[PDB]
């Protein structure tokens, strides 16, 4: 079967609960699904081997946009990771009481394309609780699966 990676970088919890979502969803559907927390991962060839690869990561800084502190590195070396032609999906926990509404995820969304990475649907951003979102986040990965 087709193998998809997800990476997370979140610190409250909410993008990790998403990205749980979306692994079962994906694997349900038949993917061989590898959810792994960006804490525990290296860049270099990363993405080696998979399908598809989706990245999820929250939006943070105080008066700027800065990504989830786990996902900055994957990000300073985001061009190591085996990101061309590869298809990747973005996604992220954030809170509309700020402008730049889950700017990360635009962030890595934009040097992705740069990398040349083929990106299959637009993010997907959550608002506040993202268990009150459950059916934006199956309905986005099945989006994703429908457009590959
Ligand atoms: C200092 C600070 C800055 C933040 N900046 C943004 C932001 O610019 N855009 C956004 O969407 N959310 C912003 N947030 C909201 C967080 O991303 C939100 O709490 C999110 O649910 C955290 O997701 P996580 O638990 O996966 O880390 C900010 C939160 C804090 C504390």
């Amino acid at each position: 079967s087709a193998k998809a990676l997800i990476v997370y970088g979140s610190t409250t919890g909410n993008t990790e609960y998403t990205a749980e979502t979306i692994a079962r969803e994906l694997a349900d559907a038949g993917y061989e699904v590898d959810s792994r927390d960006a804490a525990s991962v290296e860049a270099g060839g990363l993405f080696e081997g998979f399908d598809l690869v989706l990245l999820g990561c929250s939006t943070w800084g105080d008066d700027s946009i800065e990504l989830q502190d786990d996902f900055i590195p994957l990000f300073d070396s985001l061009e190591e990771t085996g990101a061309q032609g590869r298809k990747v999906a973005c996604f992220g926990c954030g809170d509309s009481s700020w402008e730049y509404f889950c700017g990360a995820v635009d962030a890595i969304e934009e040097k992705l394309k740069n990398l040349g990475a083929e990106i299959v649907q637009d993010g997907l951003c959550i608002d506040g609780d993202p268990r009150a979102a459950r059916d934006d986040i199956v309905g986005w990965a099945h989006d994703v699966r429908g457009a590959i």
